């Protein structure tokens, strides 16, 4: 079936790409980076978020592969070495899903996130109002705020104390990023949850323009009235050939391996 | 239909009970203790989590509702100016569960949680290794571990840097107790939230010897050979006549009222 | 003897300046806001911070005082209806002095902060080598770090989890901003408390364009060859007519007032 | 001069410690567990602990010196291939000395502290008024507290989020233990560092009766009327060889050797 193979660009990299493509020419494989069936991503797991946004508007129609051509990612967790046998297994697998994560941005424009979304200030000082389902829920002042995915949750989510999720739960994970508590000002402190179908957004006091993050991708948007946020309805598909669970990968990158 | 209420024994919650008994006896209800349908919690928090593990022989065939004397709690959520109008809605509502968690100790004794299960040393050092799925995760050092439900998260779970779990989500979260980590001790540190079906088990080191609550409970058990965490099949229900979301409850409890 | 007044610039600080202002016209005083011996702010830290830096150059020969048109602060600590009393005492007190942090940029440009200077990426990832005393100590790898004074420890070292140190110790404090940790990045992850005479240097991995901020101020710094924290041997100067502790203050601001 | 040597009890450090005896054997050196002027500590961190406790009386007239025949200690510090060495320089070195910490018990008992003194209940809920000077700074609600030396900030108090102090830094460090914060109770969250001459003061509210460490040892007392923190007068002294910065043994301890 139709595939396409993207690489970190790397001479480690490109190598492995052109002998996976060699294989794949003994069988009935065709390349096609237009309209791939399988995705294949070499590199880490920064390339494979780049794979996943180029993408981002066929995920129903395309399983993902990940290489890690250095350490191990959590979405590249195929060693190099293990190229010709993939190609061989993905010749004639099942499918898991992950959650994935809606950032509304109302002035409209939608973004999809694979590990998360950030919003920062555009040099000031950063104040919204949580709003959780319509219901005003805190007034945050602090460096920003950081909605995860599942398994975006071993990522920055990981770095500013959130918990870390099973990617089977349907979720996303608000965190905090330096909040200021004091007698007057008042934040939750701890990471929150929050099921599919709860939306959470973000409205301005004063200043409008905010430095939004998703993913790797950076940009400062001005008079921004409102930032919503919510379990996407879109998941990510993998194609799985064996059993590598989510906690060993997580003992493998974080205890050690 | 039958109905009971425990309260927390002060003039306040004696008093309450009496006029709520004196305003059901207007009605069809019986009062009884032993198979009641309806069990009303007159008191705080506390005086809940008595009056679930009460009736946790039960709680399929009972709906709980909490009444808060004090301060607002998570559980009784109802003002107690609020009873005349409780005791007629109840008369003639609908039922909303929270999933439990699953406790298992073998030497084999079970407990259910409705906020939390912790495992301490008896003494000395604490040290377990955590197996998740039966695959080797970490050992952990330290002064313990606390696995929350979702409504448990607001409790125990918080005060220990844990996320707050919205109670849709059936899970349970695993949080450490001043872990210690160096070079040769090495742990995850983030908390853990773990869907239906997953199994933790901790199994000891040196001491066999462990200090294991479950909610307000406490006991020394001795030779352990594990212990397993599991969100359990059992759910408790909740009598609701409103609207109070969690989120709510939550910003009502620790950002203002 | 000479004195000037800064004002925050609302209707509330002007008039009480303008007041002060007045009350000092019945004594033996003489406003100069060039060579200053008591330097008065008018309106909340932010104001006194600005104060701070308009005279860095004469600390040696100025004594702070704070008023608080709004909310107390830890410096501004006289509240506005005692200006009278103030202006009095003033006219015929003791003085404590604090430390402060000494920040050098070389690429060589000296900064001198009354709170903390924190270092931040010019976009892309923040990499530093962190070298204690010519001795490399770890690769910060995170979205920046922040080196707090004493006084300062109660601002933005707050917030990301440094402890709050009595500002009789000379010291300095650097705490970290979303640190990266897994099996190959590493740092302490404590906050690290460092006395006088330690130096504390940054130095760059891969970009070399830093954020830099001192206080209030943020500049863009480029081609950075390295950053150094030092206590530095200047101190500021507060004039004291009266007992508020410091814990004192740490407790009306946070605990309750 | 007069001298002993401490083991950890096992073959490795007896017959380490029978070596080093037959070297000082060679020179003018007189065992001497009595009053010695050298305590030799041969195994961990824990085994200079009870040499430190063992002669707390005689501080003022000991030099002490840690061997580490497992992994790096912060006060074993040498290792052991070294001890011919050290007895050899030991024969014909300076002193660098570091603070204490003295725990006042009154119904009255006062322990000297190297690491910290922790304070929780005797099985109940621990609650304490937290008094810094005479002036009531909080009402403690949690698990416990812990005063840390600075030297100790590497052991137990690392592990509960307090900052690392370098031990020329005469103070200590006050750290909290799963703290509850709501609406109705309220703590810093943050660590406190006092300098020399500041007493803390732990006063009961409801239960008389705390579950009180030192160092290793850990005692249930009774009828505690207050417990008073304050960096001690008394110091310990090392005997240095040569350069061993504080700071990198923290990186040999947790960073990486
Ligand atoms: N302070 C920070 N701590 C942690 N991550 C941060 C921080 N700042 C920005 N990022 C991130 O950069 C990402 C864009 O680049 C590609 C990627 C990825 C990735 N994804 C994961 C994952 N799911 N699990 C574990 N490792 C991961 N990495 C590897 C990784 C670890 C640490 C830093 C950067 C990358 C974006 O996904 C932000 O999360
Ligand atoms: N350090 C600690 N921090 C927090 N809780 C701790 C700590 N130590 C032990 N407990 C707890 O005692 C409990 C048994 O008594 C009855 C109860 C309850 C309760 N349940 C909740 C909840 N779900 N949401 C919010 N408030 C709650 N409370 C009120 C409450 C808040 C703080 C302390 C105690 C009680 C057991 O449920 C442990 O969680
Ligand atoms: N996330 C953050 N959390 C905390 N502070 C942050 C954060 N981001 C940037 N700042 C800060 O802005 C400052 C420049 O403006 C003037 C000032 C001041 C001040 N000084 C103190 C103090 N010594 N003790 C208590 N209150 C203080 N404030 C008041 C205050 C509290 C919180 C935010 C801003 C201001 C600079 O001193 C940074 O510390
Ligand atoms: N959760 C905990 N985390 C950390 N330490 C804890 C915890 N619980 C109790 N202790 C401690 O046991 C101690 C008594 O035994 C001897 C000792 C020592 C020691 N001293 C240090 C130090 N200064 N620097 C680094 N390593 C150290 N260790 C080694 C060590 C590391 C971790 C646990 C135990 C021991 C007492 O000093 C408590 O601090």
């Amino acid at each position: 079936m139709k595939y396409m193979i993207t690489s970190k660009g790397d001479e480690k990299s490109d190598l492995l790409r052109l002998n996976m493509i060699a294989g794949f020419g003994e069988y009935d494989m065709e390349y096609d980076d237009v309209e791939p069936e399988i995705v294949i991503s070499i590199g880490g797991d920064g390339t494979f978020l780049s794979a996943f946004h180029q993408y981002e508007e066929r995920l129903d129609e395309i399983a993902f592969i990940g290489i890690h051509t250095g350490h191990l990612g959590f979405y590249a967790d195929w060693r190099p070495a293990e190229a010709d046998k993939l190609v061989k297994l993905l010749a004639k697998y099942q499918k898991v899903s992950y959650p994935l994560l809606k950032t509304t941005v109302k002035y409209e424009a939608t973004y999809l996130a694979l590990n998360e979304s950030t919003v920062k200030s555009s040099g000031g000082p950063f104040v919204v109002d949580v709003v959780i389902n319509d219901i005003h829920f805190e007034r945050f002042r602090g460096d920003g705020l950081c909605m995860s995915t599942p398994s975006g949750t071993t990522a920055y989510n990981k770095s500013l104390g959130g918990a870390l999720m099973h990617p089977s739960i349907e979720a996303m994970q608000l965190t905090e990023m330096a909040s200021i508590n004091n007698r007057v000002y008042r934040t939750i402190g701890s990471p929150l949850v929050f099921p599919k179908h709860h939306v959470v957004s973000l409205q301005p006091v004063n200043d409008k323009d905010f430095q939004i993050s998703v993913d790797h991708l950076s940009i400062l948007h001005r008079d921004v009235q409102e930032i919503r946020y919510e379990v996407s309805a879109k998941k990510i598909h993998f194609a799985r050939f064996r059993s590598f669970p989510f906690w060993r990968r997580v003992h493998d990158s974080f205890i050690e391996d």
